[PDB]
C-alpha cells in the first residue's frame, strides 16, 4: 500500500555554526563573482525531513543514513517500493529523515577558493576520498566482487544505477560537529528512537550519552564499534593479517554507562562469514566487525543494559545485503523493528 | 492547511554518466581507504522526488529550484509554514521537486584527489564559490543592505538563520548536463508543468525547446534572459557605469520558436528600481535583468507566443521578495499560479 495520510509535513535546518570571512561588504559593488569579503557563511548544518500521522502513537523516529548516503534511503528502495518513511507513517509513528552535516540537503563548508578553505584557514580538506561502484558492491555485501550476487541475495537486481547513484563523498566535517547537529534535533524533538545505518552507528551512540531523550536505538550494520575507554578488548587482525577492523570508539565510562539506560539492538544481514575469508576483504572486516561489536553489547550488558544482536538469517530472512531496509523483503525487516519498538513500550502513549 | 493526503510518495535517481579510474579492482585487497583503481564512478546524476495525491487532476508540476539550492525551498518556508508541494499536491497536482545535478542530493562529482580531480582529468573545478550571507541578502531582495529590510516586506523575519543555511555552493557541472538530466525527467513524467526560479529559469527554457513534454512554463524571478542567436537587443550596463547583467542565453531560431507554442509566465516579486540605483548593485541589476526579460518574452510573442510577465506589486500583493513562494504570502502568490494553470487548461485531465 503505497497510500500515506500525513496530518502534517515539512522540513527544516537546524545545528551548524558561522564563519567570516576578512573585510567589509559594500552593497554598491559587485555581488557576483561572489566573495569572502565582509562574508558570513553558515557552515556543518543539517537538513531535517518529517512526516506525521494523524493520531500518532508512541515515539516519533529518527532515521540516519549511513555513509556517503541521504534520507533518499528511507524514502524509497532502488526499484522503487516504499522506504520505511512511508512504512513506519503508515504504522503510526511520525518519522524523521536527516541529511546530516556534509551531506546531501546538509552543509557542504566551502567558499571562494579552494574547495574547503576560507583564505589561510581550512574548514574542510580539499582532497577528497569516495566510494567507487566496486568498492560499494562488496561492503553493502551485494556479493562476494563487483558484479556477482550471492545467490539468496534480496538486492533488487536490476536497479543497480539507482543504487549507487544514491552515494557519494563527505568532506572532513569532524563527527563531533555532526554528533552536534542531531544532539540539538533530539533537544528539539523530545523524547525518540534512533535507527541507524553503517557510519551512523558509532555516531548514534554518541549521541545517547548525551542525550537522555533518546529512549532506544536500532542500528543496522553499524561500522565503527564503541567501548569505555581503557577497556577495548583483544580484537584479531583480518584474515590478511595485516589489516584491521575500524579502530574503536572510545568514551568515558560515565557516558558509557549511558547506554546500559536503553534498549538497544543491533541488525545484521546475511552473508557475513563464520570463518577467515582472505581473499574477500569487506566480507572478512564484515566478520570482525560484528565480532567487534557483539563484544561491545556484552559491555553494556554487565553495566546493567539490555542490548542485543538481531542476525536477520536467525529471523527467517536470507540473503539481506548491509542496506535490509532497502532489500526486496524491507516490509519484514521492518516489521522485525515494529517488533522492537512494541516489545519496549515506543509504540504507545 | 496542514494535512496531506497522498496516494504515494518516493524518490528516484535519473540522469548522469559514468567515469572510469585506471586498472582493476581487487576485492582481496584493502577496500578502505577508497581508491580509484579500478574504479566506476557514477557522476552529475539528479535527485528527484515526488507526492501524488488521491485522483490528480491537470499535469504534473516540476518545481526547480534556483541557484545554490534544493528541493527544500518548496517544501517549507524558513518558518515552517508549508511550500508549493504540499499546496499544489492539495489543489490535487502530482508534484515533482528535484535537487539538480550538484546540489544537494543531487551528485557532487569528487573522487580520491583534489576536489573534482579524477587523476588527471577535471570533472569539476577544485576552487569553489559561493555566496556570503550578505551576498544572498541583496541578491533576493530582502533590503538595499545587509541587515536591513524593505518596507512591508513579506520576508519570514526573525529566521534568517533558517533560510540562508538552505544556500550552498554549486560545483562547475556544465549546464548541458544539467538540463540533460531534467530532459530524461521530463520525457519519465509526460506532459508536464516547469516552476522555476532564478538560476534555472534560463534551464528550464531551455529544457522547453528539447522537450515537447513541457506543456508551460512558470519562472520565479529567472536570473538570465534567453533570444535567439544574433538578435540580442541592445541592453543597457548597470548605473555603475562598468557591471553588466549576465550575458544573455543565445539559442538557434528553430529551436526559440518553441518557446512560442506554450504559455510562459515570469513572476517578479517587490522593489525592483525603475530607474538607476548606482548605490545598490543588485537592485540595479534586477531592474536591467528585468528589462532583458521583458525583450525576451516580447521576442517569444513577436514568433507568435503566449508570453507575460507578471509584476506581483500590479496584482496586489506588495512587498515580496525574490523567493515570492516562500515569502509570508505565499499562499496568494500560489494562487496566481493556480490562476494561470487554469486559464490554460492545465489544472484538468
Ligand atoms: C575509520 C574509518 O576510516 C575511514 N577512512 C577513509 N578514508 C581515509 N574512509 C572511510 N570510509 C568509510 O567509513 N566509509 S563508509 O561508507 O562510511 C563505510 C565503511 C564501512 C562499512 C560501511 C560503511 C557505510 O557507511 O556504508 C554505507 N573510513
Ligand atoms: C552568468 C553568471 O555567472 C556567474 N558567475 C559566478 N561566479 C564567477 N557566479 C554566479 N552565480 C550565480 O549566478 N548565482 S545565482 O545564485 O545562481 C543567482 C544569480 C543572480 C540572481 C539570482 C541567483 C539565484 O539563483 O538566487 C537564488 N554566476
Amino acid at each position: 500500500k503505497r497510500k500515506v495520510v500525513l496530518a502534517e509535513q515539512g522540513s527544516f535546518y537546524i545545528g551548524g555554526r558561522t564563519v567570516t570571512g576578512p573585510g567589509k561588504f559594500d552593497p554598491s559593488k559587485p555581488v557576483i563573482p561572489y566573495s569572502n569579503e565582509g562574508a558570513t557563511f553558515y557552515i556543518n548544518q543539517m537538513y531535517v525531513n518529517f512526516q506525521a500521522p494523524v493520531r500518532p502513537r508512541g515515539l516519533p523516529l529518527v532515521f540516519w543514513h549511513g555513509g556517503g548516503l541521504t534520507g533518499h534511503i528511507w524514502e524509497s528502495t532502488p526499484d522503487g517500493r516504499p522506504g520505511f518513511q512511508t512504512l513506519f507513517v503508515q504504522d503510526r509513528h511520525t518519522v524523521y529523515t536527516i541529511d546530516q552535516p556534509g551531506r546531501g540537503r546538509g552543509n557542504i563548508p566551502t567558499f571562494n577558493g579552494p574547495f574547503g578553505q576560507l583564505e589561510e584557514e581550512s574548514i574542510v580538506n580539499t582532497v577528497t576520498g569516495n566510494s567507487s561502484k566496486e568498492g560499494a558492491w562488496v561492503r553493502d555485501r551485494l556479493g562476494p566482487a563487483p558484479g556477482q550476487f550471492f545467490e539468496n541475495s534480496q538486492f533488487p537486481r536490476g536497479y543497480e544505477d539507482n543504487y549507487f547513484k544514491e552515494m557519494g563523498f563527505s568532506p572532513s566535517i569532524s563527527s563531533d560537529e555532526i554528533v552536534d547537529a542531531v544532539v540539538k534535533l533530539v533537544t528539539h524533538i523530545g523524547p525518540c528512537v534512533l535507527v541507524t545505518h553503517a557510519a551512523s552507528g558509532v555516531l548514534g551512540m554518541r549521541v545517547a550519552t548525551h542525550a537522555k531523550n533518546v529512549r532506544g536505538i536500532v542500528a543496522y550494520e553499524p561500522a565503527t564499534s564503541i567501548f569505555p575507554k581503557g577497556k577495548v578488548p583483544e580484537i584479531p587482525p583480518l584474515a590478511d593479517k595485516k589489516s584491521q577492523i575500524f579502530p574503536p570508539f572510545e568514551i568515558q565510562e560515565s557516558y558509557f554507562k549511558k547506554l546500559a539506560k536503553i534498549p538497544i539492538q543491533f541488525v545484521f544481514g546475511d552473508n557475513i562469514p563464520k570463518n577467515p575469508k582472505s581473499a574477500y576483504w569487506f566480507l572478512d572486516w564484515w566478520r570482525v566487525t560484528r565480532y567487534a561489536h557483539s563484544l561491545s553489547l556484552e559491555a553494556i550488558n554487565k553495566l546493567g543494559g539490555q542490548a542485543s544482536l538481531l542476525d536477520l538469517p536467525t529471523a527467517g530472512l536470507r540473503g539481506n545485503t548491509a542496506f535490509p531496509f532497502t532489500d526486496r523483503n524491507n516490509v519484514q525487516v521492518a516489521s522485525l523493528l515494529s517488533d522492537f519498538l512494541g516489545k519496549h513500550g515506543l509504540d504507545q502513549n
